[PDB]
Formats: structure tokens, C-alpha cells, sequence
């Protein structure tokens, strides 16, 4: 779920989803459209196309379970789907943790109007 | 798909969804935070509460089909879950359509910690 996607990136991140990312750059909302507008942005991009592999669940709804130990996060669940879509929540999280030191405020909010350029392959 | 959701806007709203939807008031961009702020941002809200009841299919890359029929988009797909998606989507377009009078550009690239409230249940 998008719930226990923002709860991973509290845990390893340290920061709120909602209030750091959610409108970061042209990827991490609506998405579809743009160039990366930098590290985080591509973070982004990355999450965007794994939830796009999935084609059995609804990567937001579909709830899984994880574990953590040693210090690692563990995706699990009875849900093979969930299981992918879990992998690709850590993964974002991880992904945003270590480009902080980049992360640029200049991006914050950015509008949609620069960013129409037909996307990259995934 | 999101790129059949973003046809559906301009032909049946008339306008870019990128421009016009993408990033406006607390639902119509990350969504899950805050109470909607007028009418257009809740046709956002119930929009991701019909993708959260399609727990068979990814919402944002199953493809549908549609076909105009006198002045209205009639959905069809392969399968249930594809035409279940097109129905949230032409009636999201429909809804922005309906609610153009009021809409308000003060919502649009809407602070999200003014959605730090709550959600409402779908």
C-alpha cells in the first residue's frame, strides 16, 4: 500500500513522504511526462516503472507484510504481487535516503509546464 | 492506462490533464492526505476511491478500450478489471468537465502540509 510506502520512507529515510516528496520534480505525483530533474526525481522514475511490471494487483491497495532484521527490511506476504510491490517501495525509500544530501527545494512544487517531454524508456 | 485517462480529460473536459489536473488541490496528484477542498478536487478524491475497489489489475498501465457513441465515451476492454478502470476515469473526466465554473487556480500547486488532515473514508 501507498500507506506502508510512506511509513518505509519514515523508518529509513527519516522524512515525510507527504510533505518532502509528494510533489517533488516532474515524477513524484502524477508522473507520465518530463526529464528527471535530478537524483530524487530519477528515485522516482525507477519506482514508477517497477510498479509498472506489476499487472496482477493494484500496487496501491495491495497490502504485504515485511520484517526487519539486522538492520534490513524483509518484503514477504501471501501475495506474490505484493511481494514485487514491496521490493520497489523499499527500494524508493533507500533510493531517497541517499540523495538527500542532493535534494533541492528548486523542485519543490515544480510545475507540471516544464515538464512535458515525452518520458524514457523504462 | 494513464495515457488513455489523459486522452478521456482533454476529450471529454477539453483540456490537459497535465495542465489543468495534475497537480491540483490535495487529491489530484500523490493523493491519501487532507479533505478535499472544492468540487473539482473531489471528483480526485472518489477517482482513487474507484481505482482502490480494482484489486485485479494495475489502474495507471492496464490498458482499456473506448469508443465514442453520439457525445458520449463508451468503455470496453480484454476483461473485467480493464473496463472497471475505464469507467473511474470517464467519470472523473465527466465530473472535471461539470465543475469547470468553479475552478479555482488558488488550488492549483496547493501546499501539502495544508493536507496534513486526516482522510474521510471512500
Amino acid at each position: 500500500s501507498l500507506v506502508q510506502f510512506e511509513t518505509l520512507i519514515m523508518k529509513i529515510a527519516g522524512r515525510s513522504g507527504l510533505l518532502w516528496y509528494s510533489a517533488y520534480g516532474c515524477y513524484c505525483g502524477w508522473g507520465g511526462h518530463g526529464l528527471p530533474q535530478d537524483a530524487t526525481d530519477r528515485c522516482c522514475f525507477v519506482h514508477d516503472c517497477c510498479y509498472g511490471k506489476a499487472t496482477d494487483c493494484n500496487p496501491k491497495t495491495v497490502s504485504y507484510t515485511y520484517s526487519e532484521e539486522n538492520g534490513e527490511i524483509i518484503c514477504g506476504g501471501d501475495d506474490p504481487c505484493g511481494t514485487q510491490i514491496c521490493e520497489c517501495d523499499k527500494a524508493a525509500a533507500i533510493c531517497f535516503r541517499d540523495n538527500i544530501p542532493s535534494y533541492d527545494n528548486k523542485y519543490w512544487l515544480f510545475p507540471p509546464k516544464d515538464c512535458r517531454e515525452e518520458p524514457e524508456p523504462c
